[PDB]
């Protein structure tokens, strides 16, 4: 792999699509940890054959994991940790072991705070139309680089909402490279 993609998602806005059924993510009101995801030549790597998920090399996590990594879309947290270690997880194996992973999605959460980044800005959310422009430019103006703007578009009023920030990463984990993709048009609702 030759780089990561840190996807934090908006809670209310994913459980907005959910026209049916419960989502725990309705109450929350702060970007949580979609998944960490190796890539390699503008794509994501996928089920890499690797180790098996296993809860207790990330025990001393627990309380943050909990905390900042929730499965917004159903009330069991460990399969959903379970799901992104084989599913993406696995593909960085070779330099990061099971802990490592978990661990750097977490310092990459504790420092990527996005909503502190726009809230002075008078960019934070309020469900209303925000500029792509203006929100990639507040995030790189405290960050130093460019993030990439995930949407989704409502198939009952085809009005497109913000559900996920991605903040680019070298293959080393920790040095902020701009990112080049977007799923999000000039304007949404945030």
């Amino acid at each position: 792999f030759d780089s990561f993609w840190f996807v934090q998602q908006w809670p209310p806005a994913v459980c907005s699509f959910q026209k049916s059924g419960s989502c725990p993510g309705s109450g929350l009101r702060t970007f949580t940890i979609h998944g960490l995801w190796p890539q390699q030549s503008g794509t994501s790597l996928t089920n890499c054959p690797g180790s098996p998920f296993d809860i207790t090399k990330i025990s001393h996590l627990q309380s943050q994991l909990n905390t900042l990594w929730p499965n917004v879309l159903r009330a069991n947290n460990q399969q959903f940790w379970s799901h992104e270690w084989t599913k993406h997880g696995t593909c960085s194996e070779s330099t990061f072991n099971q802990a490592a992973y978990f661990k750097l999605a977490v310092d990459m959460r504790n420092n990527y705070d996005i909503i502190g980044a726009l809230r002075p800005h008078a960019a934070g959310p309020n469900g209303r139309t925000k500029s792509r422009q203006a929100i990639k430019g507040f995030l790189k103006a405290k960050f130093g680089k460019f993030p990439g703007l995930r949407c989704r578009t409502d198939p009952q009023t085809k009005v497109s909402y913000l559900v996920q920030v991605v903040a680019c990463f070298a293959q080393d984990g920790s040095t902020l490279i701009d990112c080049t993709r977007d799923t999000c048009g000039a304007n949404f609702i945030f």
